[PDB]
Parts: structure tokens; C-alpha cells; sequence
């Protein structure tokens, strides 16, 4: 695998109408990373999010915690969802940055957010980063920053696509 990335890691190869399928966003050995912007598109009639305990996400609508950026140097976490057209948009970093370098052990490497999703429909989808307008020096619909705030301008893969049903590509 590349050095560096980020990647959609979903928990199954293969869902029936009704289950659950978790998708990872994943980062390993970003340097000095403390915080993201990711522009994330899926198939609304295929896949419908819901939170840990089930809502519909709506336009401010977060996701779920990961196993980074869990930390109080105070986060600061913006969404702005279009779920009709299968767009989740979100901004997740530290702002106490002093506090971050001071602590010296950067969290590099980690599940960053947790999206769930109902399978809706039994045919092949993806979930991808994919550029916007809206953010315009983005790599492949993602924003990395540094615990300077400086945006990481290279290096690191986009692992993509997540694709869910594979096996069934051909009805598609």
C-alpha cells in the first residue's frame, strides 16, 4: 500500500436491501495532521445516511467519531450536506494548535469519521471524494492540514473508489 493516504474502507464487500454498511474514512502517516476538509458523493438512491442511532442526516449533520480527532483541543466541526444529490461535505480539525504541537505525538494514522449508510437498493455503488467548486485547491475532493494550518499539497494517496455489490457490476 502507498506510504500515505487517505481511503473509504467499508466493513462489507456485499449488503441486502435493509442492512448497514459502514464506511471508514482512513488516514495513515499524514504528517503533523490535524484536520480535514472531504467532499464525499454517493448514490442518494442507493445508500441513505443515518447516525449511530439511526437519524437521517440532515444539511448540518456531522459524522460519526473515528478513532482521531477525538481529542479536546478544541474541535471545530462544520457540515453542509446536500442529501438529495448524495453529497456530504464537512470540515473536522483542531483549532487549540499551540496545544496540539505542544502534546507532540500527532495523530498521523487513524479512522478520521464514520459514515453508516442503509443499503437501499441491492446493486453495485460507490462512495468517493470528488472535487467541488466550493473548495477549489482540493486533491481528488480532499483538504489536509497541517498542525501549522497549512494545507498538505502532496504525498499522499486517494484511495478509491469504495464500491459496494462489486460482484454485481455487470447489471449496471
Amino acid at each position: 500500500a502507498p506510504t500515505s493516504s487517505i481511503e473509504i474502507v467499508l466493513d462489507k464487500t456485499t449488503a441486502s436491501v435493509g442492512e448497514i454498511v459502514t464506511a471508514s474514512i482512513n488516514i495513515k502517516n499524514i504528517t503533523n495532521f490535524s484536520g480535514c476538509q472531504l467532499n464525499m458523493k454517493y448514490d442518494p438512491a442507493v445508500l441513505q445516511p443515518v447516525t449511530s442511532s439511526g437519524v437521517a442526516y440532515t444539511k448540518s449533520t456531522m459524522p460519526g467519531a473515528g478513532t482521531i480527532l477525538n481529542s479536546d483541543f478544541n474541535l471545530r466541526q462544520v457540515a453542509d450536506n446536500d442529501l438529495e444529490k448524495g453529497i456530504l461535505n464537512f470540515s473536522k480539525a483542531y483549532v487549540s494548535l499551540d496545544d496540539y504541537r505542544t502534546a507532540a505525538a500527532p495523530e498521523q494514522t487513524g479512522t478520521v469519521a464514520v459514515v453508516k449508510f442503509k443499503v437501499l437498493k441491492e446493486e453495485t455503488s460507490s462512495i468517493s471524494f470528488e472535487d467541488t467548486t466550493s473548495v477549489p485547491n482540493a486533491i481528488d475532493g480532499t483538504v489536509l492540514f497541517d498542525w501549522n494550518g497549512d494545507r498538505i499539497q502532496s504525498g499522499y494517496s486517494v484511495i478509491q473508489p469504495a464500491v459496494i455489490n462489486l460482484d454485481m457490476i455487470k447489471a449496471s
